[PDB]
């Protein structure tokens, strides 16, 4: 089935972001709740760009895809019928997956006016649950030599990648000249970051100019070599986390995790501003900034959107 990894592009390729707030910002209040150290209830706060109109809506269209995915009518449902389903109603949905054992929901739809290929992963049905029990497993990740990733990711991805890469593909075929683009809000960040590493190793016609990664609460996936490898492909990966939101800090990176993907920082909703660390790999200067003093609450809502429950 699935097309072979392609050598060229599976070729093996820092500092901890996170140590300078977790030095300046002392310690939190005895009443927060933590995990991995991060607060889970913390209730305040302890180059760089201000992001554009236009780059704030397109990060709020994939926010709306990524949380119209939690919509049972959507996934497995292959219908445009919820709250902020107006918005991407023109989609055809070509088709959606509720997997056995890892629970990975996910679609392809495809935009005939927006000449694009669009996947969409769903995060966890329990997610507050899912940020409780994470428990971080470095492995092996299997296409590049000498790189790691967290099992429960690969495991999520793993179970949906044949159908769904050769669904994609048969869409890319027939659209060559389509973008595809890849999305999802918390675990389907990390399934998604995945999937977009997938297409690119296995299809030569995708590349830097079709191919985009958009995330949206996304944990960290990989070590620093991963990392490395994430930002050799060239990939567009905007990563946005929403003000104090735990899960882009988890795990945290002094357990040895780093991210890749362009940061969209949300700072602030009234109104709308988004301010974007503009670095390839993670920095301290965007939400690194303010842990440990992170917050459950932050993850459920992105540009104004529920973000986990389709409400
Ligand atoms: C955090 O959650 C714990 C456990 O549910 C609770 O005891 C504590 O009051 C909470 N703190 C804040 C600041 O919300």
């Amino acid at each position: 089935s699935l097309p072979p990894l392609i050598p060229s592009r599976t070729s093996a390729p820092t500092t901890d972001p996170e140590a300078p707030a977790m030095s300046r910002n002392g310690p939190l209040p005895s009443d927060v709740e933590t995990k991995y150290g991060m607060a889970l209830n913390a209730t305040s706060y302890p180059g760089i760009r201000a992001a554009t109109s236009q780059e704030i809506n397109e990060l709020t269209y994939y926010t709306t895809l990524s949380a119209n995915s939690y919509c049972r009518t959507v996934i497995p449902g292959a219908t445009w019928d919820c709250i902020h389903c107006d918005a991407t109603e023109d989609l055809k949905i070509i088709k959606t997956w509720s997997t056995l054992i890892y629970d990975t929901n996910a679609m392809v739809a495809r935009g005939d006016s927006e000449k694009t290929i669009y996947i969409v992963f769903r995060g966890s049905s329990s997610i507050r649950n899912w940020i409780a029990d994470l428990t971080f497993v470095p492995v092996s990740y299997p296409p590049v030599s000498g790189t790691k990733v967290h099992k429960g990711f690969l495991d999520s991805y793993g179970e949906v990648q044949n159908e769904l890469v050769a669904t994609v593909l048969d869409q890319f075929k027939q659209y060559p000249s389509y973008k595809v683009a890849v999305t999802g809000h918390s675990l389907g960040g990390a399934t998604a970051l995945l999937c977009a590493l997938d297409l690119y190793q296995r299809e030569e016609g995708l590349s830097s100019s079709n191919l985009f990664l958009y995330t949206q609460g996304q944990p960290r996936v990989g070590d620093p070599a991963f990392a490395n490898y994430v930002v050799s492909t060239g990939i567009p990966y905007r990563r946005t986390v929403n003000e104090r939101d735990i899960v882009p800090h988890l795990p945290p990176a002094a357990f040895g995790f780093l991210h890749a993907g362009e940061e969209y920082w949300i700072t602030d909703n009234s109104p709308e501003t988004v301010q974007v660390c503009t670095s390839d790999l993670e920095t301290s200067d965007c939400s690194n900034s303010i842990v440990p003093f992170t917050s459950v609450l932050d993850h459920l809502s992105y540009f104004g959107i529920n973000t986990g429950l389709c409400t």
